[PDB]
């Protein structure tokens, strides 16, 4: 389970979204950061 999402917001918010998702789910998630 290595999935990915495209998220819009601040760089930090994108990084926070990534870390939260990755620790929340026992898997690997990748995020893309748009603004």
């Amino acid at each position: 389970c290595k999935q990915r999402r495209r998220y819009r917001g601040s760089e930090e918010e994108c990084r926070k979204y990534a870390e939260e998702l990755s620790r929340r789910t026992g898997c690997e998630v990748e995020v893309e950061c748009e603004t």
